[PDB]
């Protein structure tokens, strides 16, 4: 009964795609990986913490290695801070504007997936 | 000719939906804003650099305001570090990664929009 569950972190529409599968939950952080090896996962972490007295904040991190072993990998740092005064409709806006925040035409993952630069 | 342009933030598909506008550029920093008044508007903030000789690191901020003047503000702070190495096809699977994790039934996005935690 909880979101510790396994998803399509990568979604290529078919059998290619990457799912990363619940690991670790220790120290509040869970800890999803890939099938893959160690050196080959696909590394998802959340984390969410009420230190604060106005904020919970969400730590999130993505490790996208590159098939090789990993030659590389991508790591993706997000942390998210929500007043707790924000009701569900509130935090539904800001995973809206997460979400259109890399939607697919939009200019930061355009300059991303470009290898490009913003402007 | 540069990605710097006006996108929908937050799609609510219609009408109601929120859309930021090129603001300002300076200190390799794009900054987008709605049109709302300065205490009112969504600011996204997007920059790009490659002082590391591995990896460009992209830094972008998101400042979502809950209606009011602000009552508050939710802060995204994005770090994404892509080694200098990696392709277009390992820069768009990167960014499939980023729109994977918060894809709107999956784990992060759904503990954040119902305000609990991550398991």
């Amino acid at each position: 009964a909880s979101n510790f569950t396994q998803f399509v972190l990568v979604d290529n529409g078919g059998t290619g795609d990457v799912t990363v599968a619940p690991s670790n939950f220790a120290n509040g952080v869970a800890e999803w990986i890939s099938s893959n090896s160690r050196s080959q996962a696909y590394k998802v972490t959340a984390s969410v913490r009420q230190s604060s007295a106005q904020n919970r904040k969400y730590t999130i991190k993505v490790e996208v290695p590159k098939v090789a072993v990993a030659a590389w990998r991508s790591y993706l740092n997000m942390e998210l801070t929500i007043p707790i005064f924000a009701t569900n409709s509130d935090c539904e806006l800001i995973v809206k504007a997460m979400q259109g925040l890399l939607k697919d035409g939009n200019p930061i993952p355009s300059a991303i997936a470009a290898n490009s630069g913003i402007y």
